[PDB]
């Protein structure tokens, strides 16, 4: 309903389908730089149930829910309310999700996810990071057959593991 | 020497530095489609000993050697001389490098490396594939401490392993 007005504002070529570029330009990451294109790509492919390279209005109500939900999480854990998420808050956010990860390891996470290069993670980078972690966990989980947080794999199962990431 | 004439032909903006776009356009992959940009990016970052985003003439003599050498390998193993490399020939090429990999696993390799979508791997895709495999092997090797083609890793060492790929 109110969602239709949003859709019409975002669908700038009035095609009836919201493309990557369109969704990108309707989202801010709180740093006055374009929203992470990879993040946009992931959100599109998530809800696009055709091979459309975009989302229609029905699919878009899903996207709108997804982004709003990700905003709740991000604002909850950015408690000094700066707009970025820091080492401590990232530790909190992933701890809230159920990850049990060492403090130093969050050094790597920040280095890997933060496009801004400022020791902190923006909203767009934050979504991708979490998405990438779900994926790595899904894969790991296929190989940790007795569920004790350990895997023994051969060279070939490793390669096919890394290749099933994609 | 003769290399200088090549460099001048490739350096189209006459800057004295060969950019990504420039190198790309001076290379064919034998399929009348642009040479894999990722492949170009890798070759650049390999020989660029500044943070230049390109190569000067000195560095370029390295690149020229690297590409010619990769051409020898590719032509050796594309023995039906089509321009593509197939499952059997890929099996040969990597076997020549010292990889001991199962026949079915080469299904995954072709699916993963072939941008053309035709069950075969082009010259540009072939270089990247091999490069990606060297990297995965280097990493694996750091973790296979007793050198028997097996690793046991925890969840956190796995994440940091996958993250050291990049
Ligand atoms: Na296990
Ligand atoms: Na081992
Ligand atoms: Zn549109
Ligand atoms: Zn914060
Ligand atoms: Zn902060
Ligand atoms: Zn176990
Ligand atoms: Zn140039
Ligand atoms: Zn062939
Ligand atoms: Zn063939
Ligand atoms: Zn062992």
């Amino acid at each position: 309903s109110f969602l239709w007005n949003v859709f019409q504002r975002v669908d700038k070529d009035r095609s009836g389908v919201i493309s990557d570029t369109e969704l990108q330009q309707a989202l801010s990451n709180g740093t006055w730089t374009p929203f992470n294109p990879v993040t946009v790509r992931s959100i599109i492919s998530m809800f696009d149930r055709e091979n459309k390279a975009g989302v229609n209005f029905s699919e878009f109500t899903g996207v709108w829910k997804y982004i709003t939900d990700w905003q709740n999480v991000f604002r909850t854990y950015d408690r000094d309310n700066s707009g970025m998420i820091d080492k401590n808050e990232l530790k909190q956010a992933l701890s809230g999700f159920g990850y049990r990860l060492s403090d130093q390891f969050h050094d790597i996470l920040i280095r890997k996810f933060d496009r801004q290069g400022r020791g902190q993670i923006a909203f767009d980078d934050f979504i991708q990071g979490c998405i990438v972690l779900q994926r790595l966990t899904d894969i790991f989980r296929r190989y940790d057959t007795d569920q004790d947080g350990w895997i023994q794999v051969s060279y070939e199962q490793y390669l096919s593991m890394v290749f099933s990431i994609v």
